[PDB]
């Protein structure tokens, strides 16, 4: 009576924050997602760069309104300062609405990310262009290019209002909004950002940011409240959520779905997925075992190269969550992610599709089967069979019935059953024999 594996989300993530992707390119990704049995496209649009412009970008914060055309010009410029992509700067509202509709018609959902308080180079740049002072976080004379200072009330207020504006747009047409929250001040702190934010509590009078991590919890919780008010489920990457398993600074909103991408590394001690589940968070398995950075296309070409990602897909199943502590961790689904850390890299659709295809093949019981050729085969049957012999007619009608009788919820693992049924139909049609 249950289809627990197929009921999971299967998601492909595309980094269209750092790098421009056209509507045509994204529709092709949606097509392949549908074909391979995925349920959703996770489209980062704010991730270092910001590459999605609403028709009205006016922002009310700090006792004033920043005019829509000024906000647009500030964001376009700020994104260009991060990376001026010769292929394009941003998707428009019309293009996004069309894209979401295109995906919806195929049974594919779209999940956007607009990242903060890290990975927001372009938003920080935009704020400065609007005239907001000192938005960037700094750590002992090292200014972060990507991370907002949570002590800066004006920068924080603007950012929250911007997330609110995007969330209002995505309301009703999507179900999940990814607020990001990953990798606080990674540049300025040599990947010690969460330690830095927590440090003052335990090492006072050493110049660490006062109430740094407490302010981050408040910030995360406020974004969650904003997203939830629009009927959307907030999602965030795991690394800063109870960093160091420290629950003493406050509590994260339980309605935040956790995208569990990392089990951490030496000197970067993240909460286990066990702890996060126990605190009451649903988890989307986003294991970085499966990561692919565009342009790192073969073994030896760096971390998250395509060969590494395909190896990760082969060796780490959709059910294998980072840092389980040996516990059985339930999941809402799995997400394979392609990134543009070097956004000048060439986007290769065939390589992305290979990654997507391997993820589906390695976990085939979880992915939907493809009925599109079955549907087309049925469309291609001759409508009128009267001029053919009763015997050959019966064979076609039986073969048609057989395809139409297939379980409508088969997995990719059972694709052969569908394909066999199509072949049988084609055979019976070919064998239709005109009456004497
Ligand atoms: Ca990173
Ligand atoms: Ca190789």
């Amino acid at each position: 009576a249950m289809n627990e594996k197929l009921a999971k989300k299967k998601i492909v993530s595309i980094d269209a924050g750092r790098k421009y992707f056209s509507p045509e390119q994204l529709k092709e990704i949606i097509d392949k997602a549908k074909h391979y049995g995925y349920t959703d496209l996770h489209l980062l649009v704010g991730n270092d760069g910001l590459r999605f412009m609403l028709d009205d970008m006016s922002i009310t914060a700090n006792g004033k309104t920043y005019a829509s055309d000024d906000v647009k010009r500030a964001i376009e410029k700020g994104t260009n300062d991060y990376y001026n992509d010769p292929n394009g700067n941003h998707l428009t509202e019309s293009q996004m609405t069309d894209l979401i509709n295109y995906a919806k018609d195929k049974g594919i959902g779209l999940i956007p990310t607009v990242n903060s308080p890290g990975h927001m180079d372009a938003i920080l740049n935009a704020m400065k262009e609007l005239g907001i002072q000192n938005p960037n976080f700094s750590y002992f004379g090292k200014k972060s290019a990507r991370t907002v200072d949570l002590d800066n009330e004006q920068a924080v207020a603007f950012t929250k209002a911007l997330i609110d504006k995007y969330a209002a747009y995505f309301a009703k047409k999507t179900e999940i909004f990814n607020i990001g929250l990953d990798e606080y001040a990674n540049d300025a702190t040599d990947a010690k950002g969460w330690s830095v934010l927590q440090a003052d509590k335990y090492y006072p009078n050493e110049g660490y940011p006062v109430k740094g991590y407490e302010k981050f919890i408040a910030y995360a919780n406020d974004l969650a409240r904003i997203v939830k008010s629009h009927g959307l489920k907030p999602m965030a990457f795991n690394d800063g959520i109870y960093y160091n398993s420290d629950t003493s600074f406050g509590s994260f909103d339980k309605d935040i779905i956790v995208s569990m991408w990392t089990g951490g590394w030496g000197g970067y001690d993240v909460a286990s997925s066990k702890l996060l589940a126990e605190k009451g968070h649903q988890i989307l398995n986003t294991n970085d075992a499966w990561y692919y950075v565009l342009g790192r296309n073969a073994d030896g070409q760096g971390w998250y190269n395509l060969d590494q990602g395909l190896n990760g897909i082969k060796n780490t199943p959709i059910t294998s969550v980072p840092k389980t502590e040996g516990a059985d961790i339930p999941i809402i689904g799995g997400m394979v992610a392609a990134w543009a850390d070097t956004p000048s890299a060439r986007y290769s659709p065939s390589r992305l599709f290979k990654l997507m295809r391997h993820f589906a093949n390695a976990n085939a019981e979880y992915f939907a089967a493809d009925y599109e050729s079955a549907e087309q085969a049925l469309n291609e049957v001759p409508k009128d069979l009267n001029r053919y012999t009763a015997e050959s007619v019966t064979a076609v009608k039986e073969a048609e019935k057989a395809i139409r009788s297939l379980d409508s919820n088969l997995s990719r693992a059972q694709q052969d059953t569908i394909d066999q049924a199509i072949a049988k139909l084609q055979e019976t049609v070919n064998n239709l024999t005109l009456t004497p």
